[PDB]
C-alpha cells in the first residue's frame, strides 16, 4: 500500500500525448513515444526511491529521498529545471515540481497489484496503470 518496489508492466495510458504536449516535447518525438512499449522499475528503500522508467529510445530516471526537496533537470523529457519533492499523503506518493510549469508532478496510487500513476502539467492530466510482472 506503501510499498511501489517492483518491476512494473504497463497496460493503459491515457491522454499521453495531451500530457507531452503541455511539456512542450517535440510533436515528432511525441508520435514515436505513443508506440514505445514501458517498464517502470522502481526500487524503494526506506525514504530512498530510485525510479526508472524505460523504452527503446528513451529513459527517464530519478532517484529521490521522500521529504528532501531535490533539484531535477528533466534532460530526457523537456529539459527544464524544477525543484521536486516527494512525499506521503496518507499512502498516496506525491511529486510536486516548482517552476515554470503549473500543477506539475506526479501521484502513485498503490493498490496490492496495480499501480496507478498520474502526471500532471498545466491543465492535463495523463493517467497511467501498471501491473507488477
Ligand atoms: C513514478 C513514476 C514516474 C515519475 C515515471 C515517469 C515516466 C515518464 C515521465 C516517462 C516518459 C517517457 C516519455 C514521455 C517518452 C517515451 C519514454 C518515456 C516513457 C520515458
Amino acid at each position: 500500500t506503501r510499498d511501489a518496489n517492483g518491476t512494473w508492466e504497463m497496460e493503459s495510458n491515457e491522454n499521453f500525448e495531451g500530457w507531452m504536449k503541455a511539456l512542450d516535447i517535440d510533436f515528432a518525438l511525441r508520435k514515436i513515444a505513443v508506440r514505445l512499449t514501458q517498464t517502470l522499475v522502481i526500487d524503494q528503500d526506506g525514504d530512498n526511491f530510485k525510479v526508472k522508467c524505460t523504452s527503446t529510445f528513451w529513459n527517464y530516471d530519478v532517484d529521490f529521498t521522500v521529504g528532501v526537496e531535490f533539484d531535477e533537470y528533466t534532460k530526457s523529457l523537456d529539459n527544464r529545471h524544477v525543484k521536486a519533492l516527494v512525499t506521503w499523503e496518507g499512502d498516496v506518493l506525491v511529486c510536486v515540481q516548482k517552476g515554470e510549469k503549473e500543477n506539475r508532478g506526479w501521484k502513485k496510487w498503490i493498490e496490492g497489484d496495480k499501480l496507478y500513476l498520474e502526471l500532471t502539467c498545466g491543465d492535463q492530466v495523463c493517467r497511467q496503470v501498471f501491473k507488477k510482472k
